[PDB]
């Protein structure tokens, strides 16, 4: 299938051309600069047969960032774990924490209990499971120096509904002001909407690629992107496009990639948003991955 | 040669592929979404050769964004005429200038015939003066419209400065191999009120092997006027830095969300693609000063042989 066609490429071709290079990690990867994906979104959705990919986890995060949400509990509710670090980082420091000092055994245990509370307790959620370094702000809340507060993710639902010819659908995630203070500042630095014969399309620019653990997952985010932004101007799907600049695969990953490139795809799934509300009131439980076969998961 | 043909490819891509539209500015071209080429910049300079390009122009612009310069009584010295009309427009309005109302031209100046020599006429003494004196120039030389205030000065919410520029050939110095090292000039605050909202959103550049990368992402392209200005910038931008930072340089990356041929420059493409190449020109840098201290006449451009311009 074509999906997994074009991630099977960029891996073989990052395997054959790409350079050995040390990163910020300490890992080491072997690399490529600057790389192009397609996925035609009318050939069903993008998730990754070769390797399970989870539609909850993907469709969770970027309903959590389209809410305009920067609160973990959200998350938690639908066993979503990705961001529970970065806010765990934040439970540690302060007069709360009353554990030992952040040996696997404690963390693990530790992270349990904090979770526990995010849930449990209401308030206890809103003192710590608000980080605010994500998405999900760049996207619906900018800041200019007079504090005016601007939304580029409606402005460019309003300009692809009433201007679909132009060529300035852009929405960044990345503010220059904020990147020296930023816990780990984004991968995806912006992406652009197109327009033709009512179908619409999305390309991404991605600074920097984790191939074997990123890729898999943003490609089905941003193809879920489209599709909501689609469906709320009305459009049908096009394509998405995906730009990479430092697209790399760790050195860890390199037989974990090797067994995923031995393996026969099955045909992708469809994606069904069942619902008419507008897409900012949208929940996960109006969305449904039909079909969706994959061969099972790969460790690190 | 390797640089005509990703130009050519593009072009032969998009006349076939391509879907016809309409544009903001009802001219109508045909366009493709999402695009990339590369140009392998240890090979030659890319200045296409299919058709001549303006070095001269293309370089004097870069130095004055970089060195935030706003003033173009610069660009004029080098017969850099790319912003023209709006200082010219600026100053017909004010109160001293005693010659024709010259109010809206341009539409009026292709119509009337009789205007149009006022207009060459009074263009003709606003540059004149522009480039004679420094105190007119000041004065009505000065805009704000411009790539390099972003990147060289970003202001936020407590009026703290960040000089983008500055801060990654820092980085580029200190910790090369970070993925990290990118230059926005995409401020959404300010994108409503804006002139001309940057074509050239973003770049990242990239250090393999003693090697400067440089990938653009470009969310709008002509294909037929501004390519091949813009592939030659940022390929002057990467030699720049990559100078600037001690590097050699490796390739410049080139990204497009719409390229597009307006529908009036057909004619121009049919013409270059029937062309052939010549050998791609050298650059060589003939200064050990900073690229901020660097003139055009530092540069040069060695053994460039093109076709002839072609106008549209
Ligand atoms: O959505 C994401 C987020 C992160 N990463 C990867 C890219 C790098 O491996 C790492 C971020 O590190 P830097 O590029 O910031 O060093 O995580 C992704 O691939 N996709
Ligand atoms: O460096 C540049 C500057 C402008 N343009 C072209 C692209 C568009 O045709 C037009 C900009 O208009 P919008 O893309 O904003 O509609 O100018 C370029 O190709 N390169």
């Amino acid at each position: 299938n074509s999906f997994d066609a074009a991630y099977h490429s960029l891996c073989e071709e990052v395997l054959e051309i790409g350079n050995t290079r040390n990163d910020r990690t300490n890992t080491g990867t072997i690399s490529k600069f600057g790389h192009q994906l397609r996925f035609d979104l009318s050939k069903g959705f993008p998730l990754l047969t070769t390797k399970k990919v989870s539609f909850k986890l993907v469709a969770t995060e970027l309903l959590w960032f389209i809410k305009g949400d920067t609160n973990i509990q959200y998350l938690l509710k639908y066993n979503n774990n990705i961001w529970n670090e970065w806010a765990f980082e934040n439970y540690i420091k302060s007069d709360e924490y009353n554990g030992p000092d952040m040996f696997n055994e404690q963390y693990k245990e530790q992270m349990k209990q904090f979770k526990q509370r995010i849930l449990e307790d209401d308030t206890f959620a809103k003192q710590f499971g608000d980080l605010g370094n994500v998405y999900g702000k760049q996207w619906r809340d900018w800041v200019d120096k007079d504090g005016n507060h601007f939304d580029q993710l409606k402005t460019v639902i309003e300009q692809i509904k009433h201007n679909p010819d132009s060529r300035r659908h852009i929405v960044s995630a990345w503010n220059p002001t904020e990147i020296d203070t930023m816990a780990l500042p984004p991968c995806h630095t912006m992406f652009q909407f197109y327009v033709q014969d009512g179908k619409l399309s999305c390309q991404l620019y991605q600074r920097s690629a984790d191939i074997f653990l990123g890729v898999p997952f943003n490609i089905a985010s941003y193809a879920l992107l489209t599709h909501l932004i689609a469906k709320e101007c009305g459009l049908e799907v096009g394509e998405f496009v995906h730009t990479f600049g430092d697209a790399h695969i760790y050195s860890n990953h390199i037989d974990a990639i090797q067994t995923q490139l031995a393996r026969e795809s099955f045909n992708p799934p469809t994606l069904k948003i069942n619902s008419d509300k507008s897409i900012f009131d949208i929940n996960y439980e109006d969305l449904e991955i039909v079909d969706y076969e994959s061969h099972p998961a790969i460790k690190a």
